[PDB]
């Protein structure tokens, strides 16, 4: 039932050796992969190598793995396997800044669960799903998306020559994959308020305990929600663009309501593109800003993301303004 | 300018007398009212009686106000005369199940609002109007058809002969326009979707309350709703044949959209007729049912609606299976 790669695609993946310049670049948590597209399974590959080790995965088993993830990502405007490799390498730049603070099965876990979080997605919400009785909405009742993408991640590595985790003993093995799993699950926008809440108290009455696994497991959270939107942490015109492609995907849902009768949120609705600003300092304020935030107190090398983020809602106030 | 009724029409009405056998048959929610066209005033005079007495309106500028409704209602497919007698039906049946729950000024105005809901439907939706900039857009941004319904319903009132109402004090008159206007306002489908959510909501947190008069006017609009959709609770043939005049006018639309170059949605497409089992089993499961399931959760007597929704949702699913 799943996509499996060519011989060519991971044979190619092997061969590519990413350009001297972009080293320095790939370091920077503003870092656009935007025009490099023919480089961003090649980006992975460097990110893994860079951070875990040149010999963490089996080179073979680890390049059908990638080539094999890209394959089950649509041809979304937004969800797709752009955002996947965005999401990844945020998660890269947050991992090297706190290079000692989570161990090397957090390390493997995270990365490979940032190019797998958004896995086979149809370009829908769960709220979407659920009100259409979708197939979907029956074996997942909450986080459906999320639980799926899960699915599908476990169903890739179950695939023959696919298996990056094998050379893991049994328990070693279990472990990760509950890595992965909470981080997928966490992907989930709506258990994030709630995620940051806990976080918010903890921090303030010193409670937050790194040896407790249940506090352990709210920051890599919080850590996959700041990567999940570091479109807000780009620098304007590459933010601009992405904010595009989110709204389209959003449009194209609201569409399919307005096909069966069904009126749309403003937000889904593409008759209301000029909410669009608006909405956008909403979503920084009551979201983004808060996110960042939190995340900055907890590791406080992520500073830079919180900074980029305000530089960017200072632009949605001009737009609103103006200019 | 209006469409008043000949002296010929409304002294006919007044001498009208119901057959004993639809006595029964007037009191059940799935009862049609189709094989009855010369009836049909003669059927909402009844109601009117049997809900709020036979002294509640003056029988002459009652006879006159019917038969000058039923004349500004156009000769369109579905949104036509046969639609408000059948909502008003629904919305007789729905006031005697739950008498007391409501006042002789809402049983009045609820009626009168069913009656007049629809009033001068062109067979065109609001959607329609304000893409192509309808002078009726230009006086009404949102719910744009609803307002001019109450304004018409307002005009019928303000004829010589015709103020039903007059006999009531100013506050119980100005009331009593209100509960027609929100009722009215409440039949734009958009509005709904908001309205069933926080309804439910509401529910479930036991937070509901009818002596709340905005609760009481939620109700009221899912009420008008319920009676609005009550062609979906009828038997399976006369349930069939209502889907085929609302597409009928739906086409009809489209085909005005394909004049001017503009792609209809599949829905008011013609030539997209295989779709129509896929989008009523949509319509049932995203609008339908939820509002059903809702209006029986708020006043249970009206579950016998829930029941023969559900028995038409099978029906669809039947025809899908090619059954
Ligand atoms: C809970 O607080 C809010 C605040 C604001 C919104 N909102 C938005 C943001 C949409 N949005 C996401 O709901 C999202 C989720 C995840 C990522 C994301 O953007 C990514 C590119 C980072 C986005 C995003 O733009 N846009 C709107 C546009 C027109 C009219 C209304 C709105 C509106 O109410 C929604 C939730
Ligand atoms: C309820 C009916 C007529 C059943 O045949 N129906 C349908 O099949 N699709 C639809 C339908 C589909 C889309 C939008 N409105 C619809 N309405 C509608 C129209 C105007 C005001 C309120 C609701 C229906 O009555 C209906
Ligand atoms: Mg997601
Ligand atoms: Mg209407
Ligand atoms: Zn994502
Ligand atoms: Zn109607």
């Amino acid at each position: 039932h799943m996509s499996i790669c060519t011989s060519e695609e991971w044979q190619g993946l092997m061969q590519f050796t990413l350009p001297v310049r972009l080293c320095k670049e790939i370091e920077l948590f503003h870092f656009d992969i935007g025009p490099f597209e023919n480089m961003w399974p090649g980006i992975f590959v460097y990110m893994v190598h860079r951070s875990c080790g040149t010999s963490c995965f089996e080179l073979e088993k680890l390049c059908r793995f990638i080539m094999s993830v890209k394959k089950n990502y649509r041809r979304v405007p937004y969800h797709n396997w752009k955002h996947a490799v965005t999401v990844a390498h945020c998660m890269y730049a947050i991992l090297q800044n706190n290079h000692t603070l989570f161990t090397d099965l957090e390390r493997k876990g995270l990365l490979i669960a940032c190019l797998c979080h958004d896995l086979d997605h149809r370009g829908f919400s769960n709220s979407y799903l659920q009100k259409f009785d979708h197939p979907l909405a029956a074996l997942y009742s909450t986080s459906t998306m999320e639980q799926h993408h899960f699915s599908q991640t476990v169903s890739i590595l179950q695939l023959e020559g696919h298996n990056i985790f094998s050379t893991l003993s049994s328990s070693e093995y279990e472990q990760v994959l509950e890595i992965i799993r909470k981080a997928i699950i966490a992907t989930d926008l709506a258990l994030y308020f709630g995620n940051r809440k806990q976080l918010e108290e903890m921090y303030q009455t010193g409670s937050l305990n790194l040896n407790n696994q249940s506090h352990r497991d709210r920051v890599i959270g919080l850590m996959m929600t700041a990567c999940d939107l570091c479109s807000v942490t780009k620098l304007w015109p590459v933010t601009k663009l992405t904010a595009n492609d989110i709204y389209a995907e959003f449009w194209a849902e609201g569409d399919e309501m307005k096909k069966l009768g069904i009126q749309p949120i403003p937000m889904m609705d593409r008759d209301k593109k000029d909410e669009v600003p608006q909405g956008q300092l909403g979503f920084y304020n009551a979201v983004a800003i808060p996110c960042y935030t939190t995340l900055t107190q907890i590791l406080p090398p992520t500073e830079p993301l919180l900074k980029a983020c305000r530089d960017n809602l200072s632009q949605w106030e001009k737009v609103i303004r103006g200019e």
